[PDB]
């Protein structure tokens, strides 16, 4: 007799599935599945791996016993002023991160879920521009009883937030009488990679304000730009003159290290709400996802080092760079065009003109030629709850050159032997 | 406009105040309040931090690249099985437990929450003998929405669960229409710092089994038995003969290595559920506070190195015995008589007699005399939820020699001085 969360819980995980089974590698399995559906950020990780080695002093008491033995939750203060550092870093220390406020969270899924926790009861509703992060659908709704509204987007304005849909979307809401407490952002944005426009916050911003509802949002692509425009983020939304008068307990951002610097696995997620009585419930809260000690400690020294955070966020946005034009180069050889983009570590390609119709049936049946056929794990954009088929999310960080190289052979042959 | 978590959020923090503020400390506040109120292990951390000198291959790639990329729930592979020997080796080997069974959790914090979300839906109740572990009211109720039902628990017999006050528990919460959907123990027991009995095991998983409810079993304190009789884990019950019958989709044990090991900062809980559809649920919940790879790593090489691991368990519950039993003969010459116990990081003292009534209300002006006049930061009975006053949670196992020596001179002198 389990609760109903349990006795509760595979289709989108062909792709996955496909690669698992015949995974790519060089020289064991060289016609295998290259894997180009987890967004993971690897062009850096030499720049961490070099830090640690001519430092043997950022980790295991290089004071075991105090960290070890360290249990509160505001964390190490040292590693709280690094985040807000680093932080403020990104946002090219263009606004000011009190590490007073900086609350741990188990990455930033627990960062969505606990936000979430602290803005909505269950049966509220928050409203989320499509396509966005399919995990949403769980690290927000799940345990939390609330319920995601969406704000339609499509190619023509090139996927932007309108005042049109989001109003469309929330009054629409309003007639089914359900309550909406907020509104969740993700800029820069997932899947489409793109930095949200400055006036365009502003809007957002505006309409949650005019009606008391919540903002959050998801900044956690914020070090991945590599062109412009630069990244507006919405710390500094709030320091301009004409948006002075917005309520700070109604803005919070959420932030993890996980693809900035390609430290999913150390589960490091933040909460900086504007908000003080949130900060306080939220870390009540993050003793149930705290970052380790022995991780806090690591990265209070790697991010101390000024040098370093400054060689690597410049280093990073340049090989990012370099690796996203290679990529979308390539496929306008072949006539593939993607939407043009600023960040994340995939771009948004259209294979619209592949579809056979404009259907989802469609979208899935040439999906399945490419996991199977072409043999490259990619995400559609049904999975995004994208509202428009045709579209396919493709994530170029997490490999070399070589392999680069082949899957554009791959696409090239393929598209090639197609007309 | 928070959610009713938020929007709803300190006497019991008298101790702990006074401490902070006042922090004795041999040289800089000798006449400062001992820390005797928070359960740390520290008599063990020499032995961690000798195999961390001669062992410079547990961390930091000693595979940089591979543990920080990481990111799958069931963890690193080599961290489920020195975890699942770890436990193997603690209820001496006399069980097994299968690795692929071992789920990640927020330290035991999250593990306790996780697993009411599995069992209870918000309104449902757990029943659980008091007293308890405070943080119980925070850890199984706050957002899981579900509702704490006591077992009473008195010295005349030594505060041991019986049937009759089982029966009493459930049956009365059924007239108010409550359903109840498990039972929570705690075993070592805090605070009395006793290992349950066979037979009272038994008792209970029986009458659980018989009303097909859950029995939650938190182990958190199972390597700290210094003294017979030896611990004996629900996983051993269930392989005796006569309990071969129960359901084991009702039983499940909760773990952490904060209290056995002194790491409550690298937050490694666990859950080990006998039901496989707990364990599925439990897995995709674990995603919200999954254990740093980083640490995963760390503890997969110390917790494989079984000399390592047979000299801890032994040598630890060496220095535990020899520290309590000093704590316990002092407290004996000015003839303060405390709970015979054989685990934990505490002693379950009796200060009835010093008590000006049999009342709560003495066990508080008592308890500031403690906190303020002798200066020891000490929890009370009722922060327990113990039902008969003047009983004291008294911690001897994060200070040394010296320090549990003026305590006990304190003690001793502030006795006097009172007949
Ligand atoms: C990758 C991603 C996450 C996950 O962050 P973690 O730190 O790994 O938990 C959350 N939100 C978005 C939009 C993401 O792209
Ligand atoms: C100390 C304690 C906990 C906390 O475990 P963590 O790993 O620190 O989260 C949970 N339950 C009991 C009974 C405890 O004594
Ligand atoms: N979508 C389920 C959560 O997994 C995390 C996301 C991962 N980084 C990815 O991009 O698929
Ligand atoms: N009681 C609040 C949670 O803090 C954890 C418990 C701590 N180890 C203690 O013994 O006080």
């Amino acid at each position: 007799i389990l609760s109903k969360l349990a006795t509760n819980e595979s289709p989108y995980f062909d792709g996955w599935k496909a690669y698992d089974s015949d995974p790519f590698h060089p020289l064991k399995n060289p016609n295998g599945v290259i894997q180009m559906g987890l967004a993971e950020n690897q062009l850096c990780l030499d720049l961490i791996e070099d830090w640690i080695k001519r430092n043997p002093k950022g980790s295991i008491c290089s004071s075991f016993k105090a960290i070890a033995n360290f249990q509160d939750y505001h964390g190490l203060p040292e590693f709280r002023k690094a985040i807000a550092k680093f932080m403020e870093k990104t946002r090219g220390g263009r606004v000011r991160f009190d590490p007073e406020r900086v609350v741990m969270a188990g990455g930033a899924t627990g960062a969505n879920e606990t936000i979430i926790f602290c803005l909505a009861d269950p049966g509220d509703a928050f409203l989320v521009p499509s396509p966005y992060y399919p995990a949403f659908n769980r690290d927000l709704r799940w345990r939390t009883g609330v319920q995601l509204i969406p704000i339609h987007c499509e190619s023509s304005n090139n996927f932007k937030i309108t005042s049109k849909a989001v109003k469309e979307a929330y009054e629409n809401a309003q007639k089914s009488n359900i309550k909406v407490k907020g509104l969740i952002l993700t800029n820069p944005s997932n899947p489409l990679g793109t930095t949200l426009d400055k006036d365009t916050l502003k809007s957002v911003l505006s309409f949650t304000n005019q009606h008391n509802i919540h903002l959050v949002c998801d900044e956690i692509y914020a070090a991945t730009v590599f062109d412009t425009p630069q990244f507006v983020s919405i710390a500094e939304i709030l320091d301009e003159q004409e948006m002075t008068y917005c309520n700070k307990d109604l803005v919070h951002i959420v932030y993890s290290l996980s693809k900035d610097m390609g430290l999913p696995g150390f589960r490091v997620g933040i909460i900086y709400s504007f908000n003080d009585d949130v900060v306080n419930c939220a870390r009540k809260m993050s003793s149930f996802g705290l970052v380790s000690t022995q991780t806090q400690y690591f990265l209070a020294a790697m991010l101390s080092d000024e040098k370093f955070v400054d060689n690597f966020l410049r280093e990073s946005a340049m090989r990012l760079g370099k690796r996203h034009k290679h990529f979308t180069n390539g496929l306008e050889v072949v006539g593939i065009k993607c939407l043009k983009n600023n960040a994340g570590l995939f771009c948004w390609m259209d294979l619209r003109p592949l579809l056979r119709e404009s259907t989802f049936d469609s979208e899935m049946s040439l999906w399945r030629v490419i996991i199977n056929d072409v043999k490259l794990n990619v995400s559609p954009g049904s999975s995004f709850e994208c509202q428009e088929p045709g579209w396919f999310r493709v994530c170029f960080a997490n490999m070399d050159d070589g392999t680069v190289d082949i899957a554009l052979a791959r696409i090239r042959r393929f598209v090639g032997v197609e007309k």
